[PDB]
């Protein structure tokens, strides 16, 4: 198989690669009309245009800006691009994402859309994955930075609370020394 990522940019060669999920991690989307939604976009399903209501997780702006500076960020979602792309276009105003990986880049392993990190093409001692669903990284439990699932708690601060930890991770030689393995 071809690696999921191209050669790392000169400036990103010595940086940790961070795989970030979308749904329930950075945002929460729904087909049922919600009030005060952040994005309300059209998504075509079976020939019918449906309106998707997307809510942004608190502090996601400050989050993406900072993460984009610290690491070689990669969007890796199990959803279809027809949905994740528009959302990503509106979320990433800083070009934090060096790449976007969707459903097809996952491996359907034992009923789950798994994100195989060795598939990235980056040194695993230099790879992290943030996904509210541990099932997404069954093969690399020690490269994960646990994140709570978000739905609508406007009082949520997880993204803000995790920056200090990511800050710390960006200065270590091997992420396993911290996440052990
Ligand atoms: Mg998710």
């Amino acid at each position: 198989m071809q690696y999921l990522l191209p050669e790392a940019k000169a400036q990103d060669s010595d940086k940790i690669c961070v795989v970030i999920d979308l749904d329930e991690t950075l945002v929460h989307s729904s087909f049922k009309p919600v009030n005060n939604a952040d994005f309300i976009i059209p998504v075509e399903i079976d020939g019918v245009v449906h309106q998707v209501y997307v809510l942004k997780r608190p502090h996601v702006d400050e989050f993406l800006q900072r993460m984009g500076e610290l690491f070689e960020c990669v969007l890796f979602t199990a959803s279809l691009a027809k949905y994740a792309d528009p959302v990503a276009d509106m979320l990433d105003k800083w070009g934090a994402f060096r790449a976007r990986l969707f459903r097809e880049s996952c491996v359907f392993h034992r009923g789950n859309y798994v994100k195989d990190l060795s598939r990235l093409g980056r040194d695993l001692r230099r790879v992290l994955i943030m996904d509210n669903s541990p099932a997404s990284y069954v093969f690399h439990p020690d490269n994960a930075v646990p994140v709570a699932s978000w739905f609508d708690n406007m009082s949520d601060t997880e993204l803000h609370d995790l920056l200090p930890f990511f800050e710390q991770l960006s200065r270590v030689d091997d992420v396993y020394s911290v996440l052990r393995q």
